[PDB]
């Protein structure tokens, strides 16, 4: 599914991400924008053989099992395919663990380089919610 900007904001809020670990909804929308362009089915291979999955591009090196990332962990206890669903529940639950892990939203390199410190409220501007 390719979400609309407000549609995703609404789904994120419904799944309790709005202000989770102090990160406003616009942070999460901005992260999803630059990670996946709002496409639940986004996958991208990393140089090291791991793969990033879904709306928030969660990496198989740590967080999910794809069966082809030697030496990786699966800390969200989920197949990486579950992170590609049109329903964002699994991606949200896993993102919640990632953002609690110590470095906050810096875990998402696109959030660090493209969202951090910016006017992230623009991402939810005009959304009913
Ligand atoms: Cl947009
Ligand atoms: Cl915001
Ligand atoms: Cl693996
Ligand atoms: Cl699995
Ligand atoms: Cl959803
Ligand atoms: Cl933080
Ligand atoms: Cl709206
Ligand atoms: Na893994």
């Amino acid at each position: 599914k390719v979400f609309g900007r407000c549609e995703l904001a609404a789904a994120m809020k419904r799944h309790g991400l709005d202000n989770y670990r102090g990160y406003s909804l616009g942070n999460w929308v901005c992260a999803a924008k630059f990670e996946s362009n709002f496409n639940t089915q986004a996958t991208n291979r990393n140089t090291d053989g791991s793969t990033d999955y879904g709306i928030l591009q969660i990496n198989s090196r740590w967080w999910c099992n794809d069966g082809r990332t030697p030496g990786s962990r699966n800390l969200c206890n989920i197949p990486c395919s579950a992170l590609l669903s049109s329903d964002i529940t699994a991606s949200v639950n896993c993102a919640k663990k990632i953002v609690s892990d110590g470095n906050g939203m810096n875990a998402w390199v696109a959030w660090r380089n493209r969202c951090k410190g910016t006017d992230v409220q623009a991402w939810i501007r005009g959304c009913r919610l």
